[PDB]
């Protein structure tokens, strides 16, 4: 279902094109998710997978079975990139992109 980012109350959300951002909750299965249990994050609608690169940049594309598309969901909300150690991020406009772990909110989520 939803991944909810904890500082801004902006939910992840990705389209067709692979773009990737956060937005108000809205009913669509663009901002719903899941989680086979193979590390994988899929868009409940396009079923791609949520992926980030080295320079922070997050999208997501078609699912090809690498570590960047594998992601960890610790207890306290980070969510976190295998391949870079980089934690999934956003702003108050709905940039989502990924930064070293820093301790903030804007590194939180709530996934229900
Ligand atoms: O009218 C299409 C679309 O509008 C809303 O979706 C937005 C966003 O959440 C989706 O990621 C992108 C996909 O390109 O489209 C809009 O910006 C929702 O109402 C959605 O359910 C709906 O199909
Ligand atoms: O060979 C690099 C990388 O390729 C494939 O991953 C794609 C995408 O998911 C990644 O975000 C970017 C990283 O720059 O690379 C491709 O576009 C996978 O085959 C992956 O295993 C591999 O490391
Ligand atoms: O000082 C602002 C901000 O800095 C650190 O957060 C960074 C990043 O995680 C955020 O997404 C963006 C949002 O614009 O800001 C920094 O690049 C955190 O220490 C954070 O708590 C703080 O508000
Ligand atoms: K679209
Ligand atoms: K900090
Ligand atoms: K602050």
């Amino acid at each position: 279902v939803t991944i909810r980012n904890a500082q801004t109350g902006r939910l992840l959300d990705s389209n067709y094109n692979g773009n990737v951002y956060t937005l108000p909750a809205n009913g669509g299965n663009y901002q719903r998710w899941t989680g086979p249990g193979d590390g994988t994050v899929r868009n409940a609608q396009t079923g791609r997978c949520l992926d980030s690169n080295y320079d922070g940049a997050v999208y997501t594309l078609p699912c090809n079975g690498g570590s960047y598309q594998k992601w960890l969901f610790y207890s306290n909300g980070y969510i976190q990139n295998v391949e870079t150690g980089r934690v999934l991020d956003s702003n108050y406009n709905g940039n989502v992109y990924t930064l070293p772990a820093n301790g903030g909110n804007y590194q939180k989520w709530y996934t229900g």
